[PDB]
């Protein structure tokens, strides 16, 4: 048993809810929250911007030190950093950004990072301002992640369409 509530069962291991990922983290304090990161860990807007704002910019300060030491992530890659006030850990995962011309086949590689963690609170990778089709992102998630993933979908309209169209 875990602390996630009202989540709507999609598969053996994948659950979904209409919730802003920032809000949900504050309530649950999950072991792992996933950030929709870019390779520079520049959390300007989007989930990264909303998560970072909720940490009072401490996520960005920690991320700038990580990049100064290690250099940029790979598209499809990840790093584990602090979860600050939101979670124990934040798994920063880089899905391909369609609005930058990145290979959508890298979305599967991105979701493979989730398999290193038994339970995660996550957004749909490459959705929102990353430009991919969220229906596609949910299909890759279900077909790639084997650990237990709790997806939050910010848009009530999109949350309804993802459920209704789910095969
Ligand atoms: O939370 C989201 N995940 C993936 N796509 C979207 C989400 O919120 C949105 C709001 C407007 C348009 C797309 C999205």
């Amino acid at each position: 048993v875990n602390s996630f509530s009202g989540y709507l069962k999609l598969t053996d291991n994948v659950y979904i809810k209409n919730a802003d990922i920032v809000e949900e983290a504050k309530k649950v304090k999950p072991t792992v929250v996933v950030n929709a990161a870019n390779v520079y860990l520049k959390h300007g807007g989007g989930v990264a911007g909303a998560l970072n704002k909720a940490t009072n910019n401490a996520m960005q300060v920690e991320s700038d030190d990580y990049i100064a030491t290690n250099g940029p992530l790979k598209v499809g890659g990840s790093c584990v950093l602090s979860g600050h006030n939101l979670a124990k850990h934040c798994l920063h995962v880089v899905g391909p950004n369609v609005n930058k011309g990145e290979d959508i086949q890298l979305l599967k590689s991105a979701y493979e990072n989730f398999n290193q963690h038994e339970v995660l609170l996550a957004p749909l990778l490459s959705a929102g301002i990353f430009g991919a089709d969220p229906i596609h992102s949910l299909r890759v998630c279900v077909d790639t992640v084997r650990t237990n993933v709790y997806l939050a979908v910010f848009d009530k309209n999109l949350y309804d369409k993802l459920v209704s169209s789910f095969l």
